[PDB]
């Protein structure tokens, strides 16, 4: 029941929360495209992707007669977005890609499929074609860190530790609007988890390393 008053709250934050991901990711690209003169025109096709994506879930809220609730979804993001705003002004481009690239774009392929099966059918339609990109972004992200993981390899490590455990923390924040939402916690939690590990060792770490790794997040809870 995509109508009840209790859909239409819970969606009203996870709406909003989405909205400014796609729209932080735009900056963050976009920033990137600065940092990285190589890949500018790639970066920059990467944000106006982005942007799309933000008008997409606008209109999704729109179609349930639902305001998002922007103040919320600020805060949500506020301390992951302001780690990766010091590291661009630090010239950090490891950093800023493992964060947005890795970390979060991860984040919205595991619970964007999670909420394909369970939302409205504007919706659903939308929202396939914004996983469609953000593999995308993802095997960018990849690509670049595993082309040059020796001189990348320790930045990504310290940067996993501050950041992994913000998103296991965001994890944690939407888990109970996720539910009335139809996405449980387990399969979003098991996905991502799964998905980030994937990625760590697809660019080169070892079992043991993406085991501490991993483990930076699921202990911060
Ligand atoms: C209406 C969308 C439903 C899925 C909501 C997922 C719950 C919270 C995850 C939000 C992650 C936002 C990341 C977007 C970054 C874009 O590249
Ligand atoms: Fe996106
Ligand atoms: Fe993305």
């Amino acid at each position: 029941d995509f109508q009840s008053e209790s859909y239409k709250d819970a969606y009203s934050r996870i709406n909003a929360i989405v909205i400014e991901g796609e729209q932080e990711a735009f900056d963050n690209y976009n920033r990137l495209a600065e940092m990285l003169p190589d890949q500018r025109d790639e970066l920059h096709k990467l944000a106006k992707m982005e942007q799309r994506h933000m008008k997409g879930f606008m209109a999704c809220g729109k179609n349930l007669s639902v305001t998002p609730d922007m103040g919320f979804a600020q805060k949500f993001f506020e301390r992951l977005h302001e780690n990766f705003k010091a590291a661009a002004a630090e010239g950090k481009v490891v950093t800023c890609l493992l964060i947005q690239s890795l970390i979060i774009e991860c984040f919205a392929i595991a619970a964007y499929n999670i909420y394909i099966p369970v939302a409205d059918a504007f919706a659903r339609k939308i929202t396939e074609g914004v996983v469609r990109d953000e593999y995308l972004h993802r095997n960018f992200g990849e690509e670049w860190l595993k082309a040059n993981f020796d001189a990348s390899k320790a930045e990504l490590e310290e940067a996993n530790r501050q950041n992994l455990p913000l998103v296991w923390l965001m994890l944690n924040e939407v888990a109970d609007d996720a539910r009335e939402l139809g996405m449980e916690r387990e399969s979003l939690v098991e996905d991502f988890m799964i998905a980030y590990g994937e990625a760590l060792e697809n660019i080169g770490f070892t079992t043991r390393e993406i085991m501490r790794m991993s483990a930076y997040g699921l202990a911060a809870v």
